[PDB]
């Protein structure tokens, strides 16, 4: 009788589950670090693409649909015992999902943000779930060390700014857009952790980890180190700021402050997805002592 | 000429009069009091989702998108004056004082409430280019047709006078919706129309809108629905016409739900403010 808490209350599970329905990518990364495959997944394509694991989805998986409309017909045709899903989207269909099978839900701020708490905390009420609660903190030690070795590249290569600023960028209705991560943020708890120092929007903090704007809002970070993620077909992003001034003359451009890691690096992602950020950032900014 | 603007003040010798305009607010804004502007970014899906009725001519001339006008065009042009959002030309301020004086506004100055900003936006374009008398012809006619607005809600009455209201659109084909707040242009009009908003309460967010998706409409969902669609229309119900949580939405299937017309700019000047009041108490009575 394993109990869960999640962010929408507690769902009892009378045996941990074998057969279970992911509905957003953080948790089938999670699901998957864990050693154990779905029965079905929403929008395996593009979570191949994007978020793009150690662990990926098997083709024994089938394809749920997209995460805004899970195909409901066919989650029940695979009766599974457990449905993952966030609170966000879950509600809106929570008497629904919770009729094929017990229904967990879980929002990134449920711990005063800190999307890094709530990350880890969701990740493993997930193996308690899935009885692999060893495997669990296995996966989580490993994510320790990993921001320990990352650390430890950051002073014995010192640098004097500490400063950086987080962005995951896209392009949007022929608009390159930014999502400019602060503090609460995951992937900023995370740089943090290596000694970095976020000037984004100082102590204030959005319940979603981000602000979503446009390249005119990079001038008030224009002094610090830039990190930032391509999440788009990225010849099309150059290609609307290359004669833009906003985005040419940015003094952390000019001095080649700027560090791209792949876009393959789902911010938003569980211990996998933190791992592959942390040791990324300490090899491009590391890259230069 | 002294103005006041967002980005510190600037001072006219002689009041403008040949103007380039980087944004639309300022650009019907400077339309409604019957001054042309010499250059103006982005004219034609300008004239489809604005259409002021103070047309712009072909006297003046397309210096390219708002978010990047080549700014060689502008120089070429040797205005008297540039209107520009503070937040689109603080990347280029440099540039344009380079050519002319120019002058940038923000949502925020009037700490947000972007409706006071908006009139004082007004106010202070019409001292700049000398047409303070039709100034206070364009804001004096709004406040009456705020009047008439505020008068027909009542004439029938009604007990949910609850609003939420919406700019939506299509985005990575996932339907988006901007959801406004207490302090945007939009749900200020409709504050004195005599609705409420419903949707974040006594929260303020400087943009006075919060992008996000279908199932934030759950929190107003005993609200009456108001929405503009920015994107065409067959396009819209891309996603929602057989998806739950916009299905079982309790103003969906009670069709408490009223739809403005596509070019009501919103995020526009007073007269764009008028017809956003004549428009919602049309449709609230019906």
């Amino acid at each position: 009788a394993i109990t869960i808490k999640h962010a929408e209350g507690e769902t009892k599970l009378d045996k941990p589950a074998k057969k279970v329905v992911v509905l957003e990518w953080v948790y089938s990364e999670d699901l998957l670090a864990l050693g154990v495959q779905p029965v079905g997944m929403a929008d395996i394509k593009n979570y191949n693409k994007w978020v793009n694991t150690k662990t990926k989805p098997s083709k024994d998986v089938v394809d749920v649909g997209t995460r805004q409309q899970p195909n409901l017909e066919e989650i029940s045709r695979l009766k599974p015992d457990l449905i993952i899903t966030a609170s966000f989207r879950g509600k809106a269909i929570k008497n629904e999902l919770e009729q094929i099978a017990p229904t967990v839900m879980f929002d990134p701020s449920t711990s005063n943000n800190d999307h890094f708490a709530e990350m880890t905390e969701t990740f493993k009420q997930i193996a308690k779930a899935v009885g692999k609660e060893e495997e669990g903190k296995k996966v989580l030690a490993d994510m320790d060390k990993a921001f320990a070795d990352a650390k430890a590249k950051i002073e014995k290569a010192d640098l004097k700014d500490k400063n950086i600023a987080m962005a995951q960028a896209f392009t949007a209705k022929n608009v390159p857009t930014f999502r400019i991560l602060t503090d609460n943020s995951l992937a900023l708890q995370v740089t943090k952790k290596l000694g970095l120092t976020n000037t984004f929007e100082a102590g204030k903090s959005e319940p979603d980890g981000f602000k979503q704007t446009t390249v005119e809002s990079l001038q008030s970070v224009q002094d610090s180190n830039f990190i930032y993620i391509v999440a788009d077909e990225d010849n099309i992003f150059d290609t609307q700021l290359k004669g833009n001034p906003a985005w040419e003359e940015l003094k952390f451009k000019k001095e080649n402050k700027m560090y791209k890691l792949k876009g393959d690096t789902w911010i938003f992602g569980g211990p996998e997805s933190a791992t592959s950020l942390a040791t990324q950032v300490a090899d491009v900014m590391t890259a230069k002592k």
